[PDB]
């Protein structure tokens, strides 16, 4: 198994580049409107404790430069959502694809198309942790950057890059510009909660072992939902939600194991380790593949 | 420390469609020409030993049935280049982005992007392996999927998919139709010659690791080139040249560990083993990131 990306195109003609000043960051166009992290409009100085409303009322339309490349955008209204700046302009996107904006949870996936200067430099899968921060690969310039999934012919943006944490992790907001965890658009102290272990993405893993025919932890045994949440927080595992265990049905139907027993097969690896034998040739249980990941791999 | 691939949009522009009776793979659509692999031409009967020149000679045009999403392409005109089918379309593609075809070298990484039916299906990062094989994702239907890379504005395209060999690697030809390795289109179970680890990438991925704060595997002995490349060697590691210490400088120079140094840090990591630790996340030493892979995303 490995990490795939969703193909990029249809977020590619999307990317924009937007300036206040010297400041320049990536936008999102869709349609008639760019959207892209409010913090464009600070200078250093404003990044410590910034009023965003009161830095947004000394601007006008004729102050934001958007650019396709080279060539301009003509910016006709502005607006602030949340954490994200929103710029009518005066030019439908001509590949705006079909889209939606969701939030998503901790645990989910999605592709990033890595940006600068409204320039696509990589694309890559990222996982949101439970403490609600992502392992991206982002430079200086990259904010703006989006998270998407593609599902048939349509884009679900679920992220926009805004910022690095001092442990070398990022964070940003949904297109709503609501940040996923407790973070603001701040240039200030900030930490992350403390990190756990995504239950539902190794249980997907475990699923996607038995496919592949590689069987030796399942027992035979199971456990209720709330026995096994007990026990998988005293090892930095999260607990599960019934969301989780829908999500695992497709897996259980394809392998005709219950979720309930495979909680029980995780719990016995848990308290008493592999014993030096591997799944899927690995003793580490990987935890950044979802359920859905897993069936795009297995089944195409 | 992530693998990323191109951004594939440009290549997303180029994929069809091709079918030849109840075969069904995709092709690479550059100005009038579809290129695809041959074996489309085959049938069942024909796999085990197809012998191509007398099967395509016995097809006509109109034998290929080309579709560009929902558009059918008419071709006027087919040839073969070794492995792979040219066929002649009357339409150009107006989304052909300059391009070029090149043959990559093992050790050398890739962006490879999946396609079923035609249709983009997910897009990840490739190595060349030492023997010639690729460690990919593909299943059926994946034939004529292409990998590339990207500089500026220009697809340098280097591998079209054709195989899957038993162990579960796949094999497959450069865009002139040359395979990659000891291998042949035809549907026989083929085993590659032993795999080698690329030594260049493990020491630019360990290079990678310390800019990022891991050092536990760093120490302070050093080694000539030609007793690591021994120690190596006994480790089915391949030779490091000069060209490759080389080439490593500028990682070298950001970090202030001689390319020498971290060479003995390999040497020890062999010997001894990562002892449980891990590096970046692995419990293994990973080899598919090449130096202008590990800068580009540094
Ligand atoms: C594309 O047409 C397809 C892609 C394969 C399918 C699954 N994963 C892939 O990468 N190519 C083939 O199926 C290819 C066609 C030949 C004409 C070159 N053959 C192939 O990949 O065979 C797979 C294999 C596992 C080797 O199946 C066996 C065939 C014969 C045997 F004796 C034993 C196994």
């Amino acid at each position: 198994f490995r990490k795939m990306a969703f193909p990029s195109g249809k977020v590619e003609g999307c990317m924009v580049q937007v300036t206040c000043g010297t400041t320049t960051l990536n936008g999102l166009w869709l349609d008639d409107v760019v959207y892209c992290p409010r913090h464009v409009i600070c200078t250093s100085e404003d990044m410590l404790n910034p009023n965003y409303e009161d830095l947004l009322i000394r601007k006008s339309n004729h102050n934001f430069l958007v650019q396709a490349g080279n060539v301009q955008l003509r910016v006709i209204g502005h607006s602030m959502q949340n954490c994200v700046l929103k710029l009518k302009v005066d030019t439908a996107n001509p590949k705006t694809p079909k889209y939606k904006f969701v939030r998503i949870q901790p645990g989910q996936t999605f592709s990033v198309l890595a940006c600068y200067n409204g320039s696509p430099s990589g694309v890559y899968q990222c996982a949101m942790r439970p403490n609600f921060t992502i392992k991206g690969s982002f430079l200086n310039g990259s904010c703006g950057s989006v998270g998407f999934n593609i599902d048939y012919d349509c884009v679900s943006f679920c992220y926009m890059h805004h910022m690095e944490l001092p442990t070398g992790v990022h964070a940003g907001t949904d297109l709503e510009g609501n940040f996923y965890g407790p973070f603001v658009d701040r240039q200030t102290a900030q930490a992350a909660g403390t990190d756990t272990t995504i239950t539902v993405n190794v249980l997907a893993w475990l699923y996607a072992a038995v496919i592949n025919g590689d069987r030796w932890f399942l027992n035979r045994f199971t456990t209720t939902l709330n026995d096994f949440n007990l026990v998988a927080m005293k090892y930095n595992y999260e607990p599960l939600t019934q969301d989780h265990v829908d999500i695992l049905g497709p897996l259980s139907a394809q392998t005709g194991i219950a979720v309930l027993d495979m909680c029980a097969s995780l719990k016995e690896l848990l308290q008493n380790g592999m014993n030096g034998r591997t799944i899927l040739g690995s003793a580490l249980l990987e935890d950044e593949f979802t359920p859905f990941d897993v069936v795009r791999q297995c089944s195409g």
